[PDB]
RNA sequence: GGACGUCAUGCGCAUGACGUCCCC
RNA sequence: GGGACGUCAUGCGCAUGACGUCCC
């Protein structure tokens, strides 16, 4: 039974007349609602006028597609249309065009329509509505924006297209610090999307009001007029380090500016054969590390992050199944260094008393407003992984936190490309169904929970010193819209982080008065800004169509002789790998493959075909051409490409 | 008769008393006079001790010198001590190192003092109080800093050092958005100056108060809602070019983004040897200019800028004693269509831009509330003030209700409007606080330093720098009734650029007593720790530092060889060939023979008529292809003519 | 005329953190 | 495991304008 919502009417009723637009609808409000019956509407008018009715609707988000299926689609729509879920987790023997012609309603990832359309074929025309879930994203060189260049290429050469529906909560500025610039952006992502419209709830906002509640805001300052005795006695040992090596920076201890140029120069040694400058500028960025985790998260972790470091060193230094030997000077020196130091930290951070202040005041937050309902729900919303997996540790060791009510989980992302490992899709399934269950209180998440998916109502909602941009920021308040509802920043006046969320405030009411002058705006100047941006979102491809369209391998560590391009071959289309046989007896084996030299470490070993081989990865070495050394981040980066191993 | 008042001795006891300290006092309040009476101070005390007395007082501004000269330091000092005055400008024919040794107290811009440290010599042990004048300047590689690097040096390897005053109204944020970095840069500008102490009018806040008198402020915003036909009426032509040449943007019509792209279009293009399209980029730039200054200055102006760019291209390519290509007959030919509809749409006062009307009304009411009002215009560009002289000037109602008005400009050669001298700048000066001129419109020149007479009015048209320039602008109207106005329009930003200020300017007074109110083992540590890294900054530019044909870049032709060209002096690079007399033309200027391109000007060298090359104009072809913007960016350099 | 510095604005690139999607 | 995209922070470079200095 389809019905909406007066708000959700005002809204929708351009689209339902056939308008391209896009839909501001706050987070609570049911936009994927206005969605349903939009679809239905627009594909019952096709079957009433005797023609084509298919609607394809995108989204970002593999759990989003099977999500919007479960909890909107199906139930309104099964019954009278042929309805499917579609992504790359998906496992079907049936080709996307196929699925375009046996289907009258296609959820799917946007990146799967974008493969069809690269290239019997898919093409918009096949289209008659094409709904875009999260279209905010519809800019740049996002997925959403390329399909939609495509539209707006043969909107322009037309002298037979789809309708186009934008969802979204809020549009954004695109990091803009002025009202002009709000204008400018807010257009841009009107003229992406073709809208004829941006839409917000006027006639019917005292309604709305009442259906989503706007929770109590707070700005908790810590500011850290403590003592600090790890932290001091981490930057002794760093400054003992700095002579050592004798490379001194230009930049704060714990902080990015000295962690960039701490990086840089470990690179720059490596090139230049100074192990000795490099070592230390390795191990200088694990203490840099240790400070800033300090900073945030309890100091035992800090101590534990470099506790770990260097427990990996005694494996790959000491021997196994006669050498000239791995152990350097250098090596021999820093190691000493902690081991001397060691028992100092250890027995330091064990002291409560100097644990950071943001804690007690993360500690104070959660306490007092895990106390006013019976059963309350809310998240923290840390920066980093390891500040995600300490802040679950940290609420386990502490009997208190517990016996109030709290049990706490962490949600963390799923990529690859981080020193922290990450959670399975469906692991973040596991955690998100029991937080609704109530056998998980509090999630302790990245930024992976602040857009889409469908978390339970939160009573609080903690911003740990994060901030990112007006968006997020806006989809964090949305997540607490429950009875009582708080939503609290806790940053120390040193992180800079207030005043970047108070700029977010600023720059939220900026969208608000950009939104209300796009709509003013009489349509003549409408029409022509938004041709002018179309004009050029096209010409901006162009220029990336010209950048587009654009030796010996040595440890960065021991500068050893070690492989020729031409011993390397690349296994599938990734994993690069020596085949020389004199190679057997150049690394070692751990629990990994590390030089035997000096112990730095090469790769992995795989299996393939029944064969024991040696994963390289580029990372760790220098290459040398024919005099300039190079080291490069990903493979990709490289000149020439290998052949594959089995031709 | 040396007096000071109460709020000037709270502030300078630290430096009577040996300390060395910064100086914070509003524009006004008379901080020179406290620099005079710690000289003076200072050197009665070193005679009374039997002992040297030697001071230093740095200033970043020529006129400085000769100014604080005759109003404060001569009176004060010159019939007790040995005073002088030094700069580039100065004509003696005595040496750095004996100045030193004749004088007491010695005036000079800092660059003096760091050309002589460089190298009988003379080192920072010789003064017993350096006072650096606009201390703020303290930072980065600036002279002030690189003359305190030196000082910091010695320090540290110290285990004899002269007292230090900082001399500023505000020290500034350096750009920063919050309070954290706020005090960092307080902390690392008091690093700087190895300063004890920042120092503030507290005790004495409410004397200093009634000193200075602080203006009424106000944001005159301009929507821009009116029609804009002369906007509308170019954006016709820039794409009827772009299409022409095929060369598409990425950017507004009108702005900086567009400017920047359509100059990296232009150089492209040159070293593809694509004349077409760059001739159509070098066009689309001064198209481009024409707009944005239809959006600030009168439309007159645009037209004029365009007229006169099209007016040169007449004479550069008529022969005299082919050149015209089909893509600049068709360039021309464009213009000359559209031109009668330009200028007789330019000559409409109505579709002349509102800022304009903004400013004409600010500036009526403003130059009627008192018989004799003084006041201030900053606008952007040199230009920009050129061209407001000139529309007050044709403008009958201004020059009867009592403004005469005059430009004031800078003085450097890299610009393409044309300085004002040294000498011309005080002609204005000095004729406005005599009121032979009431109303200066200013670039920036006028904000910091000068002595100019106080003001009813400032007007920042549009103009938005930092933090300090803003406080400075306010500073330049402390008379009766004084008014500190910004008339900007919606689509600059430029509103919410000052309203950053004005954040910022907060952040700064509360950075400032946070540095006071820190306990002193914590201001040590911290103080030391920027100065060590501050020599570190050094040591990573020490590294920095430490590290073929010409061809016509609009026509591509082989002109010169890398050993056909020869250097005068030490900038003036000229050719050398006999070939070389045919392949060029004269007008008036050396233009391409084949194309027309300006490629320099003629000189005279020992009686010689000799071309001079600009490398601006050439593609350097190695065996790569290349536009260097100085010469200096070459990898060869050549001999000596 | 050359060199150097400072400020504002805009553009581009790099590092790190976080997130996502597609493919094997 | 590879490729691409986005967001935040930081750093670097280039362009335009304004200003200053020093040496010619
Ligand atoms: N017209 C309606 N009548 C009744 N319930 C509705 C209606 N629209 C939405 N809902 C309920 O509210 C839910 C939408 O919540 P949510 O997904 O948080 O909104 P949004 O799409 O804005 O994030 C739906 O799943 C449904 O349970
Ligand atoms: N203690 C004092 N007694 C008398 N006049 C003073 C005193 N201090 C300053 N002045 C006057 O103030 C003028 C300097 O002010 P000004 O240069 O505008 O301030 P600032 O040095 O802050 O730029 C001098 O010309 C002088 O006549
Ligand atoms: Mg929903
Ligand atoms: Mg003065
Ligand atoms: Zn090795
Ligand atoms: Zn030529």
């Amino acid at each position: 039974d389809l019905t909406l919502r007066d708000y959700q009417m005002e809204v929708a009723k351009p689209a339902l007349n056939g308008e391209n637009i896009i839909i501001c609808l706050p987070t609570g409000s049911g936009k994927t609602r206005v969605a349903v019956y939009i679809t239905k509407d627009h594909l019952d008018k096709k079957r009433k006028a005797s023609e084509q009715g298919k609607v394809i609707v995108l989204v970002n988000k593999v759990p989003l597609v099977e999500q919007h299926l479960r909890k909107e689609f199906n139930p309104f729509l099964k019954h009278w249309y042929q309805v499917i879920g579609l992504s790359g987790d998906s496992e079907l023997k049936i080709s996307f065009p196929e699925v375009v012609k046996r289907y009258d309603v296609i959820i799917c990832t946007a990146q799967i329509l974008e493969n069809s359309l690269l290239n019997e074929s898919v093409r918009l025309s096949d289209f008659s509505l094409i709904i875009i879930d999260q279209c905010h994203h519809t800019q740049k060189e996002g997925v959403y924006n390329n399909i939609m260049r495509r539209y707006l290429k043969e909107k322009i050469k037309n002298r037979p297209q789809p309708q186009i529906l934008g969802l979204t909560a809020s549009p954004g500025v695109g990091g803009a610090r002025s009202n002009s610039k709000a204008e400018e952006h807010i257009l841009k992502i009107c003229a992406n999307l073709d809208a004829c419209r941006i839409m917000t709830v006027k006639e019917h906002a005292s309604q709305l009001k009442n259906q989503v509640k706007e929770p109590f805001k707070k700005t908790v300052i810590a500011d850290d007029k403590r003592r600090d005795p790890f932290r001091e006695r981490i930057i002794e040992i760093m400054q003992d380090i700095q002579k050592y090596c004798q490379l001194y920076p230009k930049s704060e201890f714990g902080s990015q500016p000295y962690e960039q140029w701490v990086i840089r120069e470990e690179r720059r040694a490596a090139k230049e054969e100074k192990r000795k400058e490099r070592v230390c500028a390795e191990h200088l960025k694990k203490y840099n590390d240790a400070l800033q985790i300090n900073d945030t998260i309890r100091m035992v972790d800090a101590y534990n992050h470099l506790n770990n470091f260097y427990k990996e060193l005694k494996r790959r230094k000491t021997a196994e199944s006669p050498l000239v030997s791995k152990q350097d000077e250098t090596d021999e020196f820093l190691m000493r260094l902690f081991h001397a130091k060691k028992k100092q930290l250890k027995e330091l951070a064990r002291k409560p008393e100097y644990d950071n202040e943001k804690l007690m005041k993360l500690r104070n937050t959660l306490m007092e407003e895990f106390t006013k309902t019976e059963e309350p729900r809310g998240i923290i919303f840390t920066k980093t992984r390891q500040s995600a997996l300490a802040l679950y540790h940290w609420i386990m060791d502490n009997p208190k936190f517990e016996e109030v009510g709290i049990k706490a989980h962490f949600l963390i992302g799923a990529g690859h490309n981080s020193e922290t490992k990450p959670m399975t899709q469906n692991e973040q399934r596991e955690v998100i169904d029991k937080f609704r269950g109530g056998s998980i209180n509090l999630l302790i998440a990245t930024t992976v929970a602040e857009e889409g998916l469908d978390i339970k109502e939160c009573n609080i909602v903690i911003r740990y010193g994060l901030v990112t941009n007006e968006i997020a920021m806006v989809q964090a308040r949305g997540r607490a819209r429950a009875d009582e509802s708080t939503y609290a920043l806790v940053a120390s006046s040193g992180s800079g982080a207030v005043e970047r969320e108070d700029v977010n405030i600023f720059r939220e009411n900026m969208m608000y008065k950009a939104i209300r002058r796009v709509q003013e705006m009489p349509p003549e100047e409408y029409l022509n800004k938004i041709q002018d941006f179309q004009l050029q979102s096209i010409v901006e491809k162009q220029m990336k169509a010209k950048r587009d369209q654009r030796i010996t391998f040595l440890c960065k560590n021991c500068h050893k002789l070690i492989c020729s391009g031409e011993d390397i071959q690349v296994i599938e289309n990734m994993h690069h790998v020596s085949v020389k046989k004199d190679f057997q007896h150049l690394y070692h084996k751990r629990e990994e493959i590390i030089c035997k030299d000096c112990g730095q470490v090469w790769g992995n070993m795989m299996v393939y075909r029944g064969l024991d081989l040696p994963c390289l990865k580029i990372r760790n070495f220098v290459v040398a051409f024919e005099t300039t050394k190079e080291i490069f981040k990903k493979w990709g980066e490289l000149p020439i490409i290998f052949p594959d191993f089995d031709y």
